[PDB]
């Protein structure tokens, strides 16, 4: 997180930490529990071996908060497209349920047709990079304006502001970026976006999966 600060420690307890590993090496993103069973994540963030951390503020070290589970599947989006970062979400079913309490517990998705709006204040937290080298142990936070879909058409060729929304105004130094992918945007407490893309440089706007577009596949993969 850019330009955000340290959450206060459990206050966002939905809120996963995933370590991945593939052939091509070790990588970091965040996630979000939506069941008892289930964290939503971005498919880009997709490994051979996906470890969760629930309950956590400093994942660097033992809290007896934390829970670890593996990842028993990593299930992207059919249409998910590397090369466009298109289709940008995966769910993992966790290989057993949390115990749910007061640090461990999901957070509720958006209604099909109920809307993100340019102008609305949201959230986004992650244990991602505070600058272009320079990272965190502990979770941090900072608030984003949603901004209009024409913000993004103009920067990002691929943008289609039926599945994606445009995040982050670039007066502001304030924006996700590496290693906060996969984690949730929450606007008035309900997750309507997942960390996507963004300039190399960090300066936003930036691109955010937009949740509500894929609540049919997410509810029929939960179901199954
Ligand atoms: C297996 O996992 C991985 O390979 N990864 C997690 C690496 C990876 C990241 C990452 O480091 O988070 N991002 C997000 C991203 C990258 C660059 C600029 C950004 C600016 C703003 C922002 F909010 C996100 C940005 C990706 C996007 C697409 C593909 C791969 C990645
Ligand atoms: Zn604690």
């Amino acid at each position: 997180i850019i330009g955000g600060r340290e959450s206060r420690p459990h206050s966002r307890p939905y809120m996963a930490y995933l370590q991945i590993q593939s052939p091509a090496g070790q990588s970091r993103c965040g996630g979000f529990l939506v069941r008892e069973d289930f964290v939503l994540t971005a498919a880009h963030c997709w490994g051979s071996n996906i470890n969760v951390t629930l309950g956590a503020h400093n994942i660097q070290r033992r809290e007896n908060t934390q829970q670890h589970i593996t990842a028993r599947r990593a299930i992207r989006h059919p249409q998910y497209n590397q090369r466009t970062i298109q289709n940008d979400i995966m769910l993992l079913q966790l290989s057993r349920r949390v115990r749910r309490n007061r640090n461990v517990n999901p957070v509720a998705l958006p209604r099909a047709q109920e809307g993100l709006r340019p102008g609305t204040l949201c959230t986004v937290a992650g244990w991602g990079r505070v600058s272009m080298r320079r990272g965190t142990d502990t979770l941090r936070e900072v608030q984003l304006r949603v901004q209009r879909d024409r913000q993004c058409l103009r920067i990002f060729g691929s943008y289609d502001p039926r599945r994606q929304i445009c995040v982050g105004d670039r007066r502001e130094r304030k924006a996700a970026f590496k290693g906060d992918s996969g984690g949730p945007l929450l606007c008035n407490n309900v997750a309507h976006g997942i960390v996507s893309y963004g300039k190399s440089s960090g300066v936003p706007p930036e691109v955010f999966t937009r949740v509500s577009s894929f609540l049919p596949w997410i509810r029929t993969t939960m179901r199954s």
